[PDB]
């Protein structure tokens, strides 16, 4: 058996060569985003990564831990579904929701607007706002979608 | 009386100039370190930034939240006072702990290292790592000291 | 008397051991900017160097031409002046124009908005937009503010 | 219909998504190259953009703006045809030019050389040199080929 | 033909145009562990160039010289035969090290290490430490694990 | 005292901390123009640090190992006396060598030439050229400008 320093080395050293420890994180944006629109805000990677949250309601996150590598994500499915949407969907309700995120059947009175990351033209991640009460409009499109050109231009 | 797209837009815009909105974490090697030594790690930029956490004693958590710029940090004393411990200096302990963090009052019952975080020579950062019952032992130390190197390599 | 090429070759390298002969360019997104406010827009550092340019008025550029090397830039008094001016300054027109850019004297009926470019938090240089008969509004000013703040991200 | 605030949004949007409306502009060693050889220069970027320019002589320019991004660059032609080229080859002279630049149609009295520009084993562009009434010769190469060089360096 | 200067420009060139005439380099890294382990340490690539060297025993050397890239490197053998390694392997002594290293015959009372190199989850290249007399123990384990995680962290 | 482990980890530490274990070298580009000058080249940083290093005549190296970190260097009197030459000095022989090279005195019939290597305005080093029974002449210059430029370019 190794000695403890060398398993506990050992259990770092897969943490870094998975990562490098250090990963960006547009939690900042997330949250200015988040108040300005009182929305779940998620900047999730094409990978599925959620790179960046902030939850107004936090018990309709749908971020979920990976178990082994402790990686916040987005399940397979809601990963692959997003790539689906390749222009800004805005105001997604209520049973509609289901054919993108399969697993929301508490929560289709909800509002929410899926917007492509894109960096030098390449699908890069995706931007989901989500609120309850009222339909996102046209101003606040303008701010999610300069805000997911502005993490393209972080990512790319 | 500025619109409220342009009152939302420079509400994004102070968030982006500032930080972009973007910003480098440390969590999963602050969990991946907390998990070997059962313990509270926090990585500190030299300003006071929390860039990496994880707490396994939540209560005895350190952090605070940045009224204005929502951001968590230590307290400006704290910030300043990891800065002036320029080597390792291990296993802080009881009342010796007060001068360095005097709101631990109730807790100078636990060991507490503080590591300088380096990159290129310059004081970048602080690893400052927390338990009950046991000292860190030099196996610890090695942990903890190659971690904050790594850190330094990825703030530089 | 060192040969010709050697000559030619050291002029060269005085321009290499300079700059690169390598600039950022910001004229993609003036000339984006300028179709959509149809509008003159300057992209000046904080040094007076004209980044980006698009003339939608060619008869009434501000741009003068380094006698050293040719780059393109604002002259000391208007460099300097824009550098002053610390929040966006929208619709100047007629007569105060000429407080920051006092030699603007058959051009006065124009409304010129001036927005600083910020990137983490330091003054890193200026946008500069113009045009007849049409003030700016405060949707003009989202788009002004939210490029200012990219090319702030870019330069930083 | 869209507002017309996003409509423009998404106008700049397309330009930053694309380019980030940013672009690398070798005027300054373009100039130092058209100061020392006394020529027209073009640095020409694989897909046709022009990165960089000097014109000795005005009138005789190939550049052209795209319709729409109003980019500088070469038509399709000229952009297609410099790429059949894979060494230097000096002194195009006036019916050998036809082959290359037909567009040239009073201009074959110039002397005109073409030189890849080459980086981490790829073609990354050509630079253009053209010149009334003297050849260049290999001292000119020297100077020529050393700046394609540095060019393919800072673009790699 | 071509004048001489000419020429010679065109050898730099090629080299530059190459690799710029730079690459990455562990020698530094190698230095501090081939001290603290008294051993020859190679830094490898995945594709086989060294990167880092450190000679404790000079004629044991296994670098070859490249007869046209002029890099130091492993021997295709070398190469192929660490990228099957894919998890430490230590104390390679005896007859067993023919197994990786065919040309050992005269060495074959060293021990050798071989540790993978992974930066992101993918195999960048391979540390390997050798020396006479003593075998590794597991902090020697550590200290060669950690340094082949922060090479890892420096390519990627 | 602390344990071995810890004090290894540490000069690792040192190391890493200091430069990054890595290093930038530029031995292709000297091995480049040692073949094409049939020459000693150094490329050496401000500092005095060999970056890059190519013997053609392997008794006469001025290349000393730091006494601790076997780092290769010149010597304090050779890096001071470079930087007290603002320009290119060319064919330095016999005695004169002595007035910044002071430990030549086997030496004294080869020519050197000594280019600074600036970069972005700033002296970042010096290119160091030498070799038996020819003189450089203008041909040789610009190569070694313009290698030396390329070096500032790299550096920088
Ligand atoms: C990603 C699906 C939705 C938006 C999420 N469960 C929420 O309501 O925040
Ligand atoms: C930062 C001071 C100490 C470490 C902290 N309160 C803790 O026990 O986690
Ligand atoms: C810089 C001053 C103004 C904006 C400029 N002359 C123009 O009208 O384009
Ligand atoms: C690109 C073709 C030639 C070189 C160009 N029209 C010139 O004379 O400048
Ligand atoms: C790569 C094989 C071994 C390690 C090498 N010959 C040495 O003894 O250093
Ligand atoms: C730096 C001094 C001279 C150049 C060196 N000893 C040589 O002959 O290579």
């Amino acid at each position: 058996m190794a000695s403890e320093v060398l398993q506990k080395t050992r259990k770092i050293n897969k943490t870094l060569q998975t990562s490098g420890g250090s990963s960006v994180s547009f939690d900042l944006l997330a949250g200015a985003l988040g108040d300005v629109l009182s929305s779940n805000v998620y900047v999730v990677s094409a990978k599925g990564k959620v790179l960046g949250l902030h939850l107004n309601d936090v018990q309709d996150s749908s971020v979920i831990e990976d178990e082994y590598t402790k990686q916040k994500k987005f399940s397979d499915e809601y990963t692959q579904n997003v790539l689906k949407i390749d222009e800004t969907l805005e105001n997604l309700n209520g049973e509609k929701i289901l054919e993108i995120f399969p697993e929301e059947h508490g929560r289709l009175q909800k509002y929410t607007t899926v917007v492509p990351i894109l960096g030098s033209g390449q699908r890069l991640g995706t931007l989901v706002l989500s609120r309850y009460s009222n339909s996102f409009n046209d101003d606040d499109l303008v701010i999610a979608e300069y805000s997911a050109t502005v993490v393209g231009l972080e990512i790319l």
